[PDB]
């Protein structure tokens, strides 16, 4: 392994973070090594933060200007100057902590300048603050209360619900309560939001909301508004698909069958309309090799930043440089960006390691690897998932040390295609044998089998129903996994096709119920 001094000479990157983390967790960083260190951390969040602050806990940070203001409590707040008073009253917990006499006083003080404060102050002098804020139609206060406690739930009138989307907090709020199935009175009130007043994801989610109460008309209008406003074509297609499912206008399905975006919805539309399968590019570079060390994590991280920080002209220079068999995953990575994501790249690198698996298992492996890494051997994620199949270190060690007992096993073996594909196959077997559907497998690869089993046990998920299974696909409670499923499923269809082992996507959907 590389020492801390040798890491310090490399550019900040997720690779460097990973390796610093690995020293940390094996307790190989002294208090003296850890001094100048958070100048060397590319992204100072998560576990590397936790770990480095067990050595050097951070004193900061409260602004030197308001330092005075954090020396008062709910007992001494009326002794605070007027700035200090207003600063501390940013916290709804602080306000809750005050007694009701002090709230009445402070509320008189602020009714002129800060009636936002006044309203919250007076709100916490009632048994139900939300109800007070709702009656005042204080939008800022509504969201402060929502962030403070998710437990307030109350019917909102048309006037008020239509003001809510104007606030930055609305999107997360709506997605939260609709996916989690919380705040039933909020959700029911959101049926009266005018579609004119929302766009993009908010409008999409309000469409899902409307379906759950069997309000198909409002749902369509919500989905329509989502389709017209969405930035990405994939999302636009998701919304058009619903537009069609609800009303069945063939204009909508045709638009969807003709989409440039390859996704489960455009694939399904093409199947229903007898539209041919989309053009999949074919990359067979003659040249066999170049310099590039495909096993070097640091080399990838630098070439990666070059590919993001590159004008459409610098890309052509990289494309030609990496036009080899050895660097085929990079070639395709560059190409994908270069042609502005209009062409469809579905490579099959390191094929010898999977050619003996049945074709259906091959497709799943490839589908997962495409989404997880675009087949970059030394790919590292923000949570330090490793290699082409993006194994979390816990699971990689459990498999390699305990289950497959590989000799001299290190987790950096996940950077090896032969290992990635083999551990991938192993883990996929465990999941397929319990879940069957490759969609369900995909949810569990990403978010674990506990989460997936909890979801399938539910009465209202992946059961029979008017809009099933598409509705349940919209209600998978982890956003990361909800998206991952859709994408891996589309990769699966495509890879089964390229492997001369086609399946109708409608068959996939029937076996979800
Ligand atoms: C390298 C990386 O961060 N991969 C993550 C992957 O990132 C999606 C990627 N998507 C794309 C898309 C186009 C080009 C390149 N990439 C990537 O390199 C990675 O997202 C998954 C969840 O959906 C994560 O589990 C996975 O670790």
């Amino acid at each position: 392994q590389y020492s801390i001094e040798k890491l310090k000479k490399e550019e900040n990157s997720l690779a460097k973070d990973y390796y610093i983390y690995r020293l940390l967790e094996k307790n190989k960083i002294s208090k003296k090594d850890a001094q100048d260190l958070n100048s060397h951390i590319f992204r100072y969040i998560g576990k590397i933060k936790s770990e480095l602050e067990k050595i050097i806990p951070l004193k900061p940070y409260i602004n030197p200007k308001y330092a005075k203001c954090y020396t008062y409590t709910a007992n001494t707040i009326l002794d605070a100057n007027l700035t200090c008073q207003s600063v501390r009253l940013n916290s709804l917990v602080f306000i809750a902590s005050l007694n009701s006499k002090d709230r009445t006083t402070l509320a008189q003080t602020f009714k002129n300048q800060r009636p936002d404060l006044t309203n919250l102050l007076l709100a916490f002098n009632t048994s139900d603050p939300m109800s007070y804020i709702v009656q005042k139609e204080d939008i800022n206060g509504f969201f402060k209360l929502y962030n403070y406690s998710k437990k307030y739930d109350l019917d909102l009138n048309t006037s008020l619900v239509n003001k809510l989307p104007n606030h930055i907090g609305f999107k997360d709020f709506a997605q939260n309560i609709i996916i989690k199935k919380e705040n039933p009175k909020f959700r029911h009130s959101m049926l009266e939001i005018n579609p004119e007043n929302v766009s993009e994801d908010s409008a999409f989610y309000l469409g899902v909301n409307a379906l759950t109460y069997d309000k198909t008309e409002l749902a369509y209008d919500f989905f329509k508004k989502a389709a017209q406003s969405f930035k990405s074509q994939s999302n636009k297609d998701n919304a058009i698909f619903w537009m069609w499912l609800i009303k069945n206008n063939e204009e909508d399905l045709k638009t969807l069958s003709q989409s440039s975006s390859l996704n489960i919805y455009s694939l399904y539309a093409k199947e229903l309309t007898n539209t041919p399968f989309p053009k999949i590019e074919s990359l067979n570079p003659s040249k066999k090799k170049n310099n590039f060390n495909m096993q070097d994590p640091f080399a990838w991280q630098k070439i990666n930043k070059q590919i993001r920080d590159a004008n459409a002209s610098q890309l052509d220079v990289l494309a030609k440089e990496f036009d080899t068999q050895e660097t085929l995953p990079i070639y395709a990575y560059i190409l994908e960006r270069k042609n502005n994501f209009k062409k469809h790249y579905f490579i099959m690198p390191y094929y010898d390691n999977i050619k003996d698996y049945n074709k259906t298992r091959q497709a799943l492996i490839l589908a997962i690897a495409r989404q997880e890494s675009r087949f970059i051997p030394t790919a590292i994620s923000v949570s330090y998932a490793l290699g082409m199949m993006q194994f979390m270190p816990f699971l990689a060690n459990h498999i390699g040390e305990k289950e497959l007992k590989i000799p001299n096993f290190d987790q950096d073996f996940m950077f090896k295609p032969e290992i990635a594909y083999y551990f991938g196959n192993y883990h996929l077997n465990y999941l397929e044998s319990r879940l069957k559907s490759p969609l369900f497998v995909a949810y569990a690869y990403n978010g674990g089998i506990g989460f997936t089993n909890r979801m399938l046990a539910r009465n209202d998920m992946f059961k029979t129903g008017k809009f099933e299974p598409f509705l349940s696909m919209e209600l998978v409670p982890y956003q990361e996994s909800r998206i991952y499923g859709k994408k891996v499923l589309a990769n699966y269809i495509v890879y089964r096709h390229l492997l001369n082992d086609s399946i109708k996507i409608s068959d996939i959907f029937e076996n979800l119920i």
